[PDB]
């Protein structure tokens, strides 16, 4: 029924590069800035980075010579065959918090009888996140999942959850330790998770579900490399919803400290450990030559998607600005800022590749995704959604060997 | 009388299938189920258990191949022959992102910190329970056969005869033998044994297993069984250390004989030993990518046993403990809008998610009904020969069934293992 | 001159495959315990022992072989050659822990330890600590030989340090291993009982003297040896008592009454031990080990129808808490319930074995005898009685039949 | 043949045999107290400083090929030619259990900790010192030569043409090459000082290094000495971590400058900065069996230098650290018997022991002594040549092996031996 790219789309020896040069943004960690305009923007290292690259139409490209295949009959297009996710600044480290974080007692080793919450314990706590990095190639935009509100089926019952499936658009925040949710919906009181992602979703991708999917025109190939372990263990104040069933326990004696439970709403802070170069997956190039799916790296409607997470460069910069200058200290003399920056260099490499549309070709493309022939001449249903655009039409260049990954491709292959 | 490598009996054909159960979901609590306790009946469960220190057990139902619509059945005899499906290839899919979840007791039974600083004062007193909670031992595996996998737990044994019996005596101990079933509980960095029984406090451990039976699968057993219907093949990588060291309040039930110390001076703060029930609580350091078991096809090549992967009865067992992605999510409810924060107004829940997608790729045998091999098949399993025409015990075991009667299909390139599959063997 | 048994001792393609089937024993971590009054009725039973097995084998010129015409009874005898071994470990991973409730620990010496303070009379602390981790297994014909520290002879005050000799010794069944503090005597050489975990301070900690095995002529106790050790530091102590060596005066400027510091702390330091993370990719049991050439010049021939397997495995020494109810009462009260502590080891093991002829010419006959003379005497052509060991009979054991049993097919294929 | 003017390597005048032998020290055996020698209170000393954290410095002493009682003696001319022995093959056998020691000081000069919480103020005050320990940086190391090797270390330099330096300035820092001795301390995560020299106080590092020099091998310059006979070959494995971090007692020596810092308020606790003299404990971590160097047989095929491992004068250096199993046991002595325990009726001690057992399997060489060949081997080392008939080390201290009375041709009769035969493909004369 659906059949692998090979059996209808033929390859040229030509290739072309292209690259991005630098691209950089600079914002605050933990929300933007409004001052609904954004004077600051969010930026963080456990931000999806999902790039919507623009490549030229290869059917109007100012091609020198355009006896190589036949309009008549044949259309063009492109096919991936390199990629290299160019990253700079150095490794390192963001931490994420709140000022008013819900924790109450440390589980770990004493929490003795007792001490009950009162109207606000919240405390001023922050931690380093679960560390992740990923890359997912495709010709059209990811999908990740995350737990969200379900229908109603009283005030303060459990939630009903339900998973959600979505476009991953770039800014949406990355898992972290505390799972893949709509905490804006799922945590009301705004302080059971650091603010960069209270009011947030976060996001993890579907590979289940895009790696099934008939075409194959989400996920090319991935890669990824997630670690956590758990650094401290706490727990919740606020009622208990779910009480302690009678049959776990001995209760113990009325007129004695422990004839109240305690909460057993525990919950883990996670950490990242170690980042290490011998760790990275970006930094070096990445060929394809078999796709997972049926769509063997044909960019169809001449773009691209790359998504990427990458937490091992998550730095936040502190800044230091003087108010008065007075020769003693004093700290009412300074404010106190933390800004971060992302730096990407994405390279492609490309083959040109011809398409003859006989009858049943034709028929299959339609099937597939009729807006490909309808293009081809033989509103874009993507503008609700928020990527990084990179446009690469007036990028494209046959000398190979004057960039980094085509020298590296003259050798590599 | 003697057990033969299914390969002496059973051909293979050239006719491979691909099947699939789609996504899988569970969603519950990770401590405990919560069943309707007010307004209404016990056994109604409101909210399952639900935790990543579970075995997860599915029972796959394979469609019957001799009464399958095969589009050309020139290829075997159904005079002479029966057919039978041979699991050649296996992916156990898991959703979710990676995470650790926690386990804890309101009232855990742990008296002093014994790692640093113990001085004598020493007596414990009526109630010293503690709030305390931990992470658990690490353990991914995944066992494949055509009957439930067998695990291995310590529980109270029968008291030596003759023999009393004064209430409050260390309890007998006994190797027990059973089937693993869906929801039991893996070992957790205190051993493999049944609490319910062993600790009769209810707090010597935290809450998701004080009232459980921790089970570790006999491997050895299932290795050395004649026929090999338990054990296809195995992957397992567990791993733990020692967090914090504590002790138990409660008296001490095997006193520390003379010969091992010096005892103290009396009318000095040594004069009463402190308790030696020391206890550890685990830690399974961090989750990492390149540990999974998952996410990975698996072929069956050469099995262990002598059943080289065929499927009797038309039925398989995949076993999964996965604790590499129990994060339990914090869910929080507001009770009254207020301007101001209340601890009062908000009520906090524990809920836990788990995702799988299992996809397989069986081969289809013929087996021709000879004297010997009907005698053979007869002495292995009647029943086997019963059902193809030439109730069920496992009705009071607990499965995450999988019915796959309508997903089998001849197009392998059309799903992700049967594309793996075409590589793989070349074909 | 010693020689291979290669040049005196052939080999035949008849195999045999043995198992011993589960093997278990439950007891108390730290010490036996005694009845009602001598008898054990809980056996010391710890993942921190030596189990040395004593495999006995049917004697093969008196064993029923289907086949006897491989051999000539006039010329030659018969002996098992081992040439494979699976050292099955059941019991999940994991790690137990001792302690004393009586530990000489004074000051935590790691960080924080102002001069506040003159020792007293009694300061011992109720303290556990998880031990070096160890997995090892020796395989010989003879049992194997450790080393320990033990109290020399005096050549004499009563406080004085004991004089330290290195000591050689069977290990046997039963026996700890090493921990973190050393394979001494403790029983002699700690007179306090209290500088070390109670399930260690009146025992002697071995260690394998794997240099004395390997150097000795006929090479009978090592065929082979897998080993795998690891510990780091966890906490740093000092110890109370008076420090019988004082520091040297060379080595620091005196302290001052003004500032406390006029009469040294104790430099008698000491660490915890601590094994860090057991894995499943570091198990040395549950893979076949195939003998193909042994170290020595004993290349894996079962003198006298035996086998030793030396096992040390720390990875499954978790220590189960067990609690009885003595009154049963709607409230907790700690005096309802009683604590103890149990340890289980779980074993199987399965060995595949070669049929071996030895042709008993004047020569062989003359080197036999010079090598250990009660091997002839039993074929007609015991000083290990007084020690322990876990005895295995696989007299009635062997089988021919090789792809019935989990190391046959695994033989089969390799 | 081989030129006067330029070094060559000695596989241009030494000839091979194919004559290997077998020689073994034994079980070697050395016990002390780890962090000090025991005198008898002049100068004897009645236990010896025997750690985990100090260079073995083994000279082995061959016996004279030229002198040994060969049964056949048809191999060479004796009226032309000269026997030496080559190195081929080692094994350094090491006993004991693998384990980690700590080290420390009664009265080390720690102030504060300075990792987590170090608020203002404090007052230094007189004496301030503490009784800490710790674990020292892991170190396995293995040299082979036929001279002994050499370290590097900072010791106080010399100040010339100037005399008006004050009491208490910095010491000037010079880097001092020595012959690493038997018994010499390895750096322990504090660097390679004479810390005799450069720390005063007595109290900055623990006990068994604050009276002592700590070296570490001068890898680099021993590789570029053009005979090389001081490095055959060499392995290392060394690691630590940062585990605390403090700071010292006494006066900052050099402050810090003020266009580093916004000073704090007169009226405030901040007006005096604290001590940034900064020092950090050293952590070896774990030992494991799977890094070890040792235990393992080494064969020699080609060293790095041109000498090529030839025992020149008939002997042999092989040096040895190895902190893994650097336990400190604990001794305890009863002073009364009493039915209750006392601290006063015990004496705590502490003994160290380490366990070696020194293989070798040596290649048999002869020597053609031409003119050329005369001439180079006396420009290199005339004393060769003058023991052929054709010292000064005594001042240093080293473990001393005599292997005179110890080769043996037996091969396979030893263990080293059986692993030579096997490796080597041979088959038991």
């Amino acid at each position: 029924k659906v059949v692998s790219t090979d059996e209808y789309v033929s390859r040229t020896s030509i290739y072309y590069y292209a690259g991005s040069s630098r691209l950089l943004t600079v914002g605050h960690p933990y929300f933007s800035i409004k001052n609904k305009k954004v004077l600051v923007p969010k930026v963080s290292g456990l931000q999806y980075r999902v790039f919507r690259i623009k490549l030229p139409d290869p059917n109007k490209f100012g091609f020198p010579d355009t006896s190589f295949y036949n309009p008549e009959t044949q259309r063009l297009v492109w096919a991936c065959t390199g990629l290299e996710i160019g990253r700079g600044q150095p490794l390192g480290v963001g931490i994420s918090g709140h000022p008013l974080l819900n924790k109450f007692d440390d589980t770990e080793t004493s929490n003795k009888y007792a001490g009950k919450p009162g109207i606000d314990n919240r405390e001023c706590l922050s931690m380093d996140y679960k560390q992740t990095q990923l890359c997912i190639l495709g010709c059209k935009p990811p999908i990740g999942e995350h737990w969200g509100k379900g229908t109603p089926c009283n005030p303060g019952d459990c939630p009903p959850l339900q998973l959600i499936n979505s476009v991953i658009q770039d800014g949406d925040m990355v898992d972290t330790g505390f799972g893949c949710m709509d905490f804006n919906t799922l945590q009301a009181s705004k302080s059971d998770v650091p603010i960069d992602i209270c009011s947030s979703v976060c996001k993890y991708p579907d590979y289940l579900q895009m790696a099934s999917e008939p075409y194959g025109d989400s996920l090319f190939f991935f890669l990824r490399r997630e670690q956590m372990f758990v650094r401290h263990f706490f727990n919740r104040a606020g009622t208990l919803g779910d009480p302690v069933p009678g049959d776990l326990y001995i209760q113990g004696s009325n007129s004695g400290n422990t004839a109240t439970v305690q909460s057993s709403a525990f919950f883990p802070t996670p950490s990242g450990s170690m980042v290490t170069s011998e760790s990275q997956l970006f930094n070096k190039p990445y060929w394809l030559q078999r796709a997972q799916g049926h769509n063997n790296g044909i960019c169809w409607g001449n773009q691209l998607f790359v998504t990427v997470v990458d937490t091992t460069r998550s730095t936040n910069m502190t800044l230091c600005a003087e108010v008065k200058k007075e020769s003693t200290y004093k700290n009412e003399n300074f404010k106190e800022y933390l800004r971060h920056g992302e730096e990407f260099d994405l390279q492609f490499i490309f083959q040109l590749c011809k398409i003859t549309l006989t009858a049943d070709v034709m028929t299959y493309i339609h099937k597939m995704d009729a807006t490909i022939l309808e293009d081809w001449q033989f509103e874009d249903p993507l503008k609700d959604y928020m990527f990084w655009e990179v446009d690469l039409k007036e990028k494209f260049s046959a000398d190979l060997d004057q960039f980094p990954l085509g020298r590296k491709f003259l050798l590599q292959a």
